[PDB]
């Protein structure tokens, strides 16, 4: 287990434009495309992410291609983060790969704001920081895979990926 796979079982792979579970067009591993309900603004994102005229479609390569600009374009936001980067250098690889993955599915700005979260991580307080990180609106939207996330964060192990 890895980033990638990791976030290869969390996000699925799709090569046709669908919502994501936020209601919002997406392509391949998670790539969001647009926030806008407008299909026709997705499908341009998707042409100038992609480089041509794809017509809401792509390629398992060019999904890939995507998801490693976007799994890269995650750590480097982190690493960039006052807040984020000393939890994150703070951590070992393992809980490292549960921090990119709940940054690739909420964004950055969101996370940075788990005050309490990060604080108990930094320390090293597993249990009491599961038990945080579950109240959220993230857990209670997206619980199975939160769950996961959150088993890897107080376990450092791979045991929720089987
Ligand atoms: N809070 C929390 C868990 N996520 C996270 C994300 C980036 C850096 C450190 C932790």
């Amino acid at each position: 287990m890895n980033i990638f796979e990791m976030l290869r079982i969390d996000e699925g792979l799709r090569l046709k434009i669908y919502k994501d579970t936020e209601g919002y067009y997406t392509i391949g591993i998670g790539h969001l495309l647009t926030k806008s309900p407008s299909l026709n603004a997705a499908k341009s994102e998707l042409d100038k992410a992609i480089g041509r005229n794809c017509n809401g479609v792509i390629t398992k390569d060019e999904a890939e291609k995507l998801f490693n600009q976007d799994v890269d374009a995650a750590v480097r936001g982190i690493l960039r983060n006052a807040k984020l980067k000393p939890v994150y250098d703070s951590l070992d690889a393992v809980r490292r790969c549960a921090a990119i993955n709940q940054v690739f599915q909420m964004g950055e700005t969101g996370v940075a704001g788990f005050t309490n979260s990060l604080r108990m991580l930094q320390q090293k307080r597993w249990d009491e920081a599961a038990v945080n990180l579950a109240k959220s609106r993230w857990y209670n939207q997206t619980p199975n895979r939160a769950k996961r996330v959150i088993t890897t964060f107080r376990t450092g192990t791979w045991d929720a990926y089987k």
